DNA sequence: CCACTAACCTGATCACACC
DNA sequence: GGTGTGATCAGGTTAGTGG
């Protein structure tokens, strides 16, 4: 189960192709920038430009320093709660997310790291 | 039926706090 | 130097979009 995959409007499309064109490694600013002039969650830009890297590298394999998000503060408390999520499951859905989103307190797209993280060193 | 791709993934690495 | 861990890189996989 995972989210709902949506569908990028033309003046969407436009805005992350030129903003892409500008620089393709874009920090956390711009990011957040260009998802709220075109009304898109930030997590789904960042994705974009990593796929739109994805596919620009393989064409261009057939052909020829921006500032990071800050670091999410995790308490023990938060810890404990995503471990004990973790030995039920290692690879929840978007709803069991959702779910330790609104426990947490954290963004969903921090879970969805913690966990890719987790099971990458655990 | 099938090309394309958002969503999601692995593995490695960056970045930074901490001792 | 060593450890821990959140964030991001290249790029492969899963599954929804729409020709």
């Amino acid at each position: 189960g995972r989210r709902r995959r949506l569908v990028w409007t033309p003046s969407q499309s436009e805005a992350l192709r030129a903003c892409f064109e500008r620089n393709p490694y874009p920090g956390i600013a711009t990011r957040e920038r260009l998802a709220q002039a075109i009304g898109i969650p930030e997590p789904r830009v960042q994705i974009w430009f990593q796929n739109e890297r994805s596919r620009q590298l393989r064409q261009h394999r057939r052909e020829s320093p921006e500032g990071r998000r800050k670091r999410t503060a995790v308490t023990g408390s938060q810890t404990a709660l995503l471990l004990r999520a973790f030995e039920k499951d290692r690879f929840p859905g978007i709803a069991a997310r959702e779910e330790l989103a609104r426990e947490t307190g954290l963004p969903e797209s921090r879970i969805q790291i913690w966990f890719q993280n987790r099971r990458a060193r655990h």
